[PDB]
């Protein structure tokens, strides 16, 4: 509808979660995230959680019945319809993408983070997470702000160096169908650069899209 | 009582979980484990779990009301009283140790794993865990048996290189009171050696203790 609606995706450890924080904090959008929702169910320890976890341990995609409608109902909440939605890690397969088209849910732009596979490994092996806040960190690039935060940092069960090669396969194998799907409003953004350097680009993009929509609104 | 009852402890990543598997499988004892029980409650996602986790994230000791009786009731089960019990990671403080003495619960021997702090770090940074089985692994020493097991290995949220220094403090600071407590039947076992090399020692120890107890049984 008229509120801004974005959709982001990319290979694992490219900067999806990191960028979304910046976008969210400024634009005030409702940040949805297929990855986080999955982990939340696991955290709660439900049957869906202990089911989903299995696929995530082998680097597999969690089956549609869990994901598709879990996302569905999050979009039904008011904030997403009034302020705007920001998808993250969805869709990830033809069927998933198609599910949304049948409900007339199409974004304004599709941002893909392009990162060379050679980089990824070291990005993930140093990634940390502060549970009390939710802020992403990295021991070298973007380290903790020398606070007690350093003592409360943790890591995901699936950030094993060798897991990466596996999660890469599932990735590019499926994105071929995605690009095909009416998502051709794809804006490829180079990820091999400063966290600030990348954001600036995504900001400028969203900024102009606001002008476009607003121009028609001001039909004089 | 007459069934064998052991109690093991040591600094983090010394080999407590690893050895217990060998002991358990051979001697047929009921293996209790304060660490595992805590993680199980978190896995289940209860109020106790989300409470306990906090302390475990900063490398703190979980408060007595959660631990003390959680262990209490596990010892009440039949198998522990009929076959024998094998404590692991308990007690860890004066109060905890004392709780057991008030119920006439005393072990046969107290095995302490002596490992030089200089080693520990690399032991923990390469530790993996197969969820489907519960077998401990390490990427270099005792690697996975070249099976699909390699694809389903995970890691704990608290195996951060820098966390180690913290968990070391809490450790030796409290063991001073433990040694003091009537636990002087301490058998120090050098941990800087092959997994088989260490086990052999623990086996021979338990083996003789069986002879001792059995001798009196055969009062001729
Ligand atoms: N739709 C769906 N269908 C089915 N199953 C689904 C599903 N969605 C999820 N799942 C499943 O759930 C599992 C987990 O998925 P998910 O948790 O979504 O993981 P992922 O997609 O693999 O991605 P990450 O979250 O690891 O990476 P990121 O790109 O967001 O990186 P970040 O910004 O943190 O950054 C990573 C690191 O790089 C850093 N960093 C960021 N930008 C830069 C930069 N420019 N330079 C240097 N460092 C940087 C950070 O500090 C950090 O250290 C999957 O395995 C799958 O099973
Ligand atoms: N009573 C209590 N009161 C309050 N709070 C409590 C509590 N009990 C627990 N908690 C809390 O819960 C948290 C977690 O505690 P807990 O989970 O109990 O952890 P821990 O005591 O720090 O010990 P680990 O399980 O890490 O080590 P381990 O010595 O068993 O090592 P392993 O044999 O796997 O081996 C480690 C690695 O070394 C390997 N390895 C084994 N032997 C050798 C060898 N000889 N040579 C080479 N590699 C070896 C393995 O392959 C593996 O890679 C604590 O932080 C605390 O908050």
């Amino acid at each position: 509808a008229d509120p801004l609606k974005v959709m982001i995706s990319g290979a694992p450890a490219s900067g999806k979660g990191t960028q979304c924080e910046l976008i969210k904090t400024k634009y005030q959008l409702a940040h949805i995230s297929a990855g986080d929702l999955l982990r939340a169910e696991i955290a709660a320890g439900s049957e869906n959680g202990k089911r989903a976890k299995e696929f995530m341990e082998k680097g597999q995609l969690v089956p549609d019945e869990i994901v598709v409608n879990m996302v569905k109902e999050r979009l039904r909440q008011p904030d997403a319809q009034e302020n705007g939605w920001l998808l993250d890690g969805y869709p990830r397969s033809y069927s998933q993408a198609m599910a949304l088209e049948t409900l007339e849910i199409r974004p304004d732009t599709f941002i893909l983070l392009d990162v060379p596979d050679e980089l990824l490994v070291e990005r993930v092996v140093g990634r940390r997470l502060d549970p009390v806040t939710g802020k992403i960190y990295h021991l070298k690039y973007s380290p903790p702000e020398n606070e007690e935060i350093a003592s409360r940092l943790t890591q995901r069960f699936d950030d094993t160096e060798e897991k990466v090669k596996l999660r890469l396969e599932t990735y590019y194998q499926n994105i071929e169908s995605l690009l095909s799907t009416y998502e051709n409003i794809i804006v490829k953004v180079q990820g091999d650069a400063t966290v600030d350097a990348v954001f600036a680009k995504i900001d400028e993009l969203l900024g102009s899209i606001l002008e476009k929509k607003n121009e028609m609104v001001s039909s004089t």
